[PDB]
């Protein structure tokens, strides 16, 4: 194969919840990879995020909150006992996270927060920033170097995506672009890299024969 094993499949976001549930988004649908083996059925976003966005451009989780971003709107859900939209959401992104100095963002491509950090990393185009989630809209975005010109989604977590990790100490840092899945051992490796790393294929991750 379905959209899953399609050569034109493009993912739009990745996120994992405080409980260990990992989701990969493709526009208006998603798949759940941390199942056990509950088919490879792709669900429409509303399946679990009843009142969320139509499509997801980026996603992250911090604490017991799961964030979904659509264009310039952010949706924040509590992961108490099922996802509940937070009162007052969604909100303009600048109202929640502030803004980079010289740019006015219209869309965001990827986001991630590594375990045991309150530092949100956000990417748009060939730019990558970090900001402190503890500072709300007053956050200062610091531009970091990296080797990517464009990404589709990102994810930082202790367990590996697929059978093998690329990090012995910290959590695995994953960036996706088109059919590729890249893994970095730490954010510093990401900032220091001059070439991209051998990618793994997303299709294989999605349970395809190739
Ligand atoms: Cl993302
Ligand atoms: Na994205
Ligand atoms: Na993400």
């Amino acid at each position: 194969e379905s959209t899953r094993c399609d050569p034109d499949l493009v993912l739009s976001a990745m996120v994992s919840d405080n409980h260990g549930a990992t989701y990969v988004f493709s526009g208006s649908h998603y798949w759940r990879l941390d199942t056990n083996r509950d088919g490879w059925h792709s669900w429409p976003i509303a399946h679990q995020w009843p009142q969320g966005p139509s499509t997801v451009d980026a996603a992250f989780s911090w604490e017991d909150k799961l964030y979904l971003i659509q264009d310039t709107k952010v949706y924040v859900f509590l992961t108490k006992g099922g996802y509940t939209l937070v009162n007052g959401y969604p909100k303009r992104l600048e109202k929640e996270l502030g803004s980079p100095p010289v740019i006015s963002l219209e869309a965001v491509d990827a986001a991630f927060v590594c375990p045991g950090s309150s530092r949100l990393h956000i990417m748009a185009g060939r730019r990558l920033w970090w900001l402190d989630l503890k500072s709300g809209a007053q956050a200062t975005w610091t531009e970091l170097p990296w080797p990517h010109e464009k990404v589709d989604g990102a994810l930082c977590m202790e367990k590996p995506l697929g059978p093998n990790s690329c990090s012995t100490s910290g959590p695995n840092l994953y960036l996706i672009h088109g059919p590729n899945l890249y893994c970095y051992r730490h954010v510093d490796k990401l900032n220091a890299a001059k070439n991209l790393p051998q990618p793994q294929r997303v299709s294989r991750l999605l349970g395809c024969t190739h």
